[PDB]
């Protein structure tokens, strides 16, 4: 696909239906997540010792919805540019990842949560051509994250 000013045009589209309802889509993504793994609960401080995904905390709205709108951003570098580009912020995200005792194979986890998460937001809109896009662009910059938590641990 590669990224064609139209592809991009398609991202763009479905981000900012995301970003439309983040205390939703946010919580929703955080399900999905126990889903595909429930163990992954223990990670989160804000998840331990609750026994349900609290969807009011301030705290799990905040950082979900960081999230989505690093992978959109990816997807429009990409289209102009051709690449994904990694800068300091993403160096500290590699670093908080690893103190919290987060590992690789968790990156598919949140992938498909997402995939899944942009599915649910676009919905009869969605064509191949557009989960092409949002693949690319998760795939491209979850590359450059984890490349980033190497370098932490
Ligand atoms: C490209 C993919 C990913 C992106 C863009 C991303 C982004 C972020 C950001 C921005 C924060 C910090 C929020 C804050 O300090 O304000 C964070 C924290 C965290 N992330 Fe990720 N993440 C990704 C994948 C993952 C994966 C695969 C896991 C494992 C399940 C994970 C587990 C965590 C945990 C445990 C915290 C700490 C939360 C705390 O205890 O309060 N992330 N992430
Ligand atoms: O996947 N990374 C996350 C970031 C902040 C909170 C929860 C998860």
């Amino acid at each position: 696909g590669a990224l064609t000013e139209s592809q991009a045009a398609l991202v763009k589209s479905s981000w900012e239906e995301f970003n439309a309802n983040i205390p939703k889509h946010t919580h929703r993504f955080f399900i999905l997540v126990l889903e595909i793994a429930p163990a992954a609960k223990d990670l989160f401080s804000f998840l331990k010792g609750t026994s349900e995904v609290p969807q009011n905390n301030p705290e799990l709205q905040a950082h979900a919805g960081k999230v989505f709108k690093l992978v959109y951003e990816a997807a429009i570098q990409l289209e102009v540019t051709g690449v994904v580009v990694t800068d300091a912020t993403l160096k500290n995200l590699g670093s908080v990842h690893v103190s919290k005792g987060v590992a690789d194979a968790h990156f598919p986890v949140v992938k498909e949560a997402i995939l899944k998460t942009i599915k649910e937001v676009v919905g009869a809109k969605w064509s191949e051509e557009l989960n092409s896009a949002w693949t690319i662009a998760y795939d491209e910059l979850a590359i450059v994250i984890k490349k980033e938590m190497d370098d932490a641990a």
